[PDB]
């Protein structure tokens, strides 16, 4: 991990990064602010490429469409909650979740959108906005208190509340026990395996294949090869404390702990995965305003 840049926001006595994600162009990262603004950054001189306000509360989340035409954005506490924007020639919103917390992009063909509230799942159309499927049984509900609906890499699989959910067929097909009171879990990129909190699960046979412990409370992101697993845990203002985990996502061995020292509010590669983008607090919780900066890594 070489740092390679570092830059706040423009112009303000405070820095208000919540959160990033690279764009289809390279060297431009895409990050979310407590005002709710999305700004663009050229990621090495720290420039301010653009700016829109998309909520009137923090963005927690955003996540660009592969193709670049399209913006999946959530917020603290705006109604909307969370929306998505064209960004062909005109940026605009195109459709809005009324009280999803948390949004993310079909994987194969990128048509649909699932979103997470409290412990429900929902499925919407991307071109009509229609909500497709309601995923929620309350007999099978883990109620997971971070709790993020997701696809799998065909998208013919479905991860709510610690419940696998067959898409096709809009059933529950197995319910994993619980084992933890916030991670709710993420499909593996190999479309085989499934990871809830420190338990890796086989999707095909339900067996226990790895316990790593050092991924307890952590918020596990995938390089875009699938070849690393990036996770930051949980704090007992930031959801993260000031070190993220590295693992071979192949053998889940252990390759890094860095401590930046400062807590995180978000991680993302490139999608050639030379570069590793983390927002890092220079404040305290305590703070008046936040003070966050973006520190660009090349991995090592
Ligand atoms: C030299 C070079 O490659 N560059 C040089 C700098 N670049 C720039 C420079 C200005 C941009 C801009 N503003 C022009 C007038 N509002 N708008 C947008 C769009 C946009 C994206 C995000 C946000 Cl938050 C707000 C607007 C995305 C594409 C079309 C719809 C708006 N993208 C730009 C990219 C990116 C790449
Ligand atoms: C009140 C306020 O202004 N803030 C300032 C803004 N805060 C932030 C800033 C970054 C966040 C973040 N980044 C990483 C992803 N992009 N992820 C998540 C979510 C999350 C958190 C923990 C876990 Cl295990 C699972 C999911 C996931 C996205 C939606 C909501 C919960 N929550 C954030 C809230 C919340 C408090």
């Amino acid at each position: 991990f070489r740092p390679i840049s570092v830059f706040r926001e423009a112009n303000e006595d405070e820095s208000g990064f919540t959160c990033c994600a690279f764009s289809a162009r390279e060297r431009f990262l895409m990050l979310g602010t407590c005002t709710g603004q999305l700004k663009l950054y050229n990621v090495f001189s720290g420039q301010e490429e653009a700016s829109y306000n998309c909520h009137n509360s923090a963005i927690t989340h955003l996540e660009p469409s592969r193709d670049g035409s399209l913006l999946l954005t959530s917020a603290t506490w705006s109604q909307p909650l969370s929306a998505l924007w064209g960004m062909k020639s005109v940026f605009d919103m195109k459709h809005s979740f009324t009280e999803d917390h948390y949004v993310e992009f079909s994987k194969h063909s990128q048509d649909r959108v699932i979103g997470t509230k409290g412990d429900i799942a929902h499925i919407y159309d991307i071109q009509t906005g229609n909500k497709l499927l309601t995923l929620f049984n309350p007999d099978l509900a883990n109620n997971y208190k971070r709790n993020c609906a997701t696809f799998n890499p065909t998208d013919d699989l479905v991860l709510n509340d610690g419940v696998l959910w067959d898409v096709r067929s809009a059933l529950a097909i197995h319910k994993f026990d619980k084992f933890n009171m916030n991670i709710s879990g993420v499909f593996h990129p190999n479309g085989l395996e499934v990871i809830i909190n420190t338990e890796i699960w086989d999707l095909r046979t339900f067996h226990l294949l790895h316990t790593v412990p050092a991924l307890d409370q952590c918020r596990v992101v995938f390089n875009h090869t699938g070849t690393v697993m990036y996770g930051a845990m949980l704090q007992a203002k930031s959801p993260f404390g000031s070190s993220f985990r590295t693992f071979n996502a192949t053998d889940y061995k252990p390759i890094a702990t860095i401590d930046v020292k400062r807590n995180i509010f978000d991680l993302c590669t490139d999608t050639k995965d030379c570069y590793l983008a983390v927002i890092e607090n220079q404040g305290s919780m305590d703070a008046l305003n936040m003070d966050t900066v973006c520190r660009l890594y090349e991995v090592g």
